[PDB]
């Protein structure tokens, strides 16, 4: 019957994804974590909301990872947060997380948080046997849900409406396409050729998307609701199988020039996990853009 | 308080939008007809839907104009369905319709869908008295809903993630903008290129799209859901001050070199009515398509 | 992945269903009928919503009898409607019916809707050899509707917040309990010892319940909109496996001290069908009255 | 047009109650706070899933007490948490905020959070000025929330068809009523006769319900959903005109022997405010339960 949906991470992030699946009523919710009553104390709150949503998911919290058996979809925020120090301790995380999902839920959709990114959802892609098109990693929904919002707020039109192409990677390589940028389908250029948004104010938005986890932690506070919301809207296209075209981490097998390695690219996301990996027509210079994005996960992935 | 919406027709569209503003609780409902207590037939029915919606938005009908008093939307599908006979006839019933949106509601939000829909809205537009930003006539919502829908089949994707322009008039002579169709904001052509769909599918899929409402009929149906669900996207966008760019029937005051016309063009729908009136930068052969669609519009504009 | 629901008639009420399915993206939808060719043109109108809607889910219409194959629901509205004459007719519709769910979709769950909805639904559970916990009648949701909204406008408070329990059968010998109506959890008794509701007003709104249907068509329209809304709230507690409490037609086996037959009771609907059948502690005076509407049932059952 | 939230305290309640409106598309959110910049942070990452949610809600941070200026709902959880010794202190915030509701938007509707919520309540219920109609406090939808969640586990039904009365006071003194409990608008006592739950499953249920803030502290967690949603519901009821019935904390004038002091009780509310006070028919023991959590309100009142 219902999807059961665990959450391996109990933090700010997990707390808002649990949140909207029961707004959502998307499945039974188990919010995991290794600190002890925690996650058992956020799930009994969040179990109420129940009566408030008109919602029915169970919602509950465990400190044991066989919790994992029979998980339909398993979201991993877990991980510490001299960073390149921090890779072999989250690679550590991974490969505990990916023999309990290889031994419990095998058939289980994956979604991976823990950054970086793009190196964690490989690694624990290998260290869980699942099939590559039932992994992917949260990058490109997050990146371009700011890169969307601001564009939409200069323009003064609804922020869905607004719609930008971000590849490569999550995190400071991010490959922002100025040239896939839409507006009610409409290319942004011919906003620009209409003095409508400059192409000065886009330059000054590209650097904010691509800086908006800092600005936030400047302003002393931490970006958890937009990541839960577009992890959400990932894990409900899988579920309802919406086959939702949203940019993701996966395994590139050949785009882009690329193999063996997993970067951020529009994929659609259906009942069978990546139904299909979309490969943009990149000109050579977003091309030596996705290079660097690629070349920088790699070198992650080499001290893990 | 609630928004207060008048339908004026009670008819299948009529039906369906009512039902469909229950659903959402969009506001209150008065279903308008000149029939004889019909629309209370179907008010009172509607009605009961509030509980299984858990809304509160009164549903009555009415057999009188002065009910528009106080209306914040009013949506015109009343009228007559040798085509051209019917011109006048329906002119006369905007006209009617128009002195009693000037007498009892000068500031409502008019959405016009009597066909010739391009014709009929400057109609009643001139004979209400409404500013040019307070009316506008349903067309592209409707037309790329078909267009966008049978795209997103062929290509395995939710349907929202296509995205599309069809402008100039609602009919025969809408003018269909290859060039402009997106798919998760990417341009249409990269999937032509990767032969996910060919030009040839893509040429069906356009008469298909021209040819609906005739498809509809020679099944023995007739077109009413899409219709009502894309006027009801239009108010919503309205009502609740999305700015959803939206491609409606507005006034031309210059674009695409056209003036004192009403034309299919994407708009920018929110608190303030038409908000913004974009004209797509077409070339000429996109142009000449756009001159056809117009003067079709203006020789039944003459014959009213 | 997505549930199948074959809606078997693709008249007024099926295209309400088919509307409200895409509405809340509840799964796929097959437009079956009798009718050749209008299933699939009203299938096709209904199917660009899904843009509209944000949904994504197929509609297409039936001639055809095998499209019941991997129906996860089945919902029947279709039967002619000397109404006693009409009885054996239908009664063969359901055999029909009956003979291909069990050899094309025997793990559906039906929910019958055409009347006497009582009497047609044992008919079909016989014919079509489901478990009885996987078939419904619809009549309680639809008949309490009624009777909740009419007190929610006289009491000004949300139409879902007064609850309201008929029983026994849908159609005119419905039996209504007073004594089981309650406002935002709150005896109704209460109000009516406050003065905010006579019992005498109450008295009208239990004939206006029930002659509803009869009201509606005196005003020269016919009841679609309720019913379809009601089916569908059965239809969604069981697939999203929500367990809420709705009064249903459901086989008898001692409740109220009838057996071998079909009555309206609450029941719980959830992933397993009809999970509880919950009988109301009635007094000798509700019981009465119980038996009477059993007894009809039992006649008109007779005759078929 | 759209309505203006002004969330004054913007904690972890203030945050999902920020997430909630944005998901539902209540309105413009200013997350104001004393804390310099940090509701600037969490409005910038909010503000992102506009575009996940399909909303226009701006969401924006304020460290200054006149953007309260065209507020139309005022949310406070601004305060302090010898829990006595916090009490005229939280006053003292209370004052501050009340002199500026008066300033800036005496036509809002305000709802206090902070606790003791009865006390706070009638002390800016004080200050501001404002009409008795326009201040409620939170509790009863909290409260009740927990106790109906875990009866419809018991039960095994969908949580919303549980119906729950907890009036007095929020807090350890609340005064749950048995047997205003409803499980599908039937009568809980029905299924204790039943024994599908009994009555020292009841007396535990009641106990866990009133400390459940209580044990999620113990699990190392802290109550800041169910609060948050419980709020919008309420927020929503106002701002939507819904009218459900929900149990507040509002002026006593009279009801249930008490005047001149704010105590929980099930109210309406629609576009009016509190349109209507209801007041349970309670006996006399229940009476005392409910005179004992007015003591303890006028005891802490007194020490403000």
């Amino acid at each position: 019957p219902k999807a059961k949906i665990v959450l391996v991470g109990s933090g700010m992030i997990g707390g808002v994804m649990a949140t909207l699946i029961v707004q959502k009523n998307l499945g039974d919710v188990v919010l995991f974590d290794i600190v002890k009553n925690m996650p058992h104390g956020k799930a009994l709150d969040t179990s109420h909301t129940n009566v408030m949503a008109y919602s029915n998911c169970k919602v509950s919290g465990s400190n044991t990872y066989d919790d994992l058996a029979g998980s339909d979809v398993v979201i991993v925020t877990a991980g510490f947060t001299n960073r390149d120090d921090l890779l072999p301790l989250n690679n550590k995380i991974m490969i505990e997380i990916g023999g309990h999902i290889k031994k419990n839920c095998p058939n289980a959709f994956i979604i991976v948080v823990t950054n970086p990114v793009d190196v964690m959802v490989q690694l624990l892609h290998q260290h869980s046997g699942v099939p590559k098109n039932k992994i992917i990693g949260l990058g490109g929904v997050l990146d371009t849900s700011r890169l969307k919002y601001y564009i939409s707020q200069k323009l003064n039109v609804c922020p869905r409406d607004v719609n930008a192409h971000i590849v490569g990677a999550h995190g400071n390589k991010m490959v922002l396409l100025k040239r896939y940028i839409t507006v009610g389908g409409i290319p942004l250029q011919e906003f620009i050729n209409n003095k409508l948004i400059s192409d000065a104010e886009l330059e000054a938005i590209f650097d904010r998307t691509v800086n908006t986890a800092l600005e936030i932690v400047n302003l002393h506070a931490s970006p958890y609701v937009a990541p839960a919301a577009a992890i959400i809207e990932m894990a409900e296209s899988y579920l309802k199988d919406l086959k939702k075209v949203l940019i993701c981490s996966t395994l590139l097998e050949g785009q882009y020039g690329h193999s063996d390695i997993f970067g951020g690219t529009p994929v659609v996301l259906g009942a069978n996990g990546v139904e299909q990996v979309i490969e943009l027509q990149l000109n050579s210079e977003e091309k030596a853009k996705f290079d660097e994005a690629i070349a920088e996960t790699k070198r992650m992935k080499a001290l893990a």
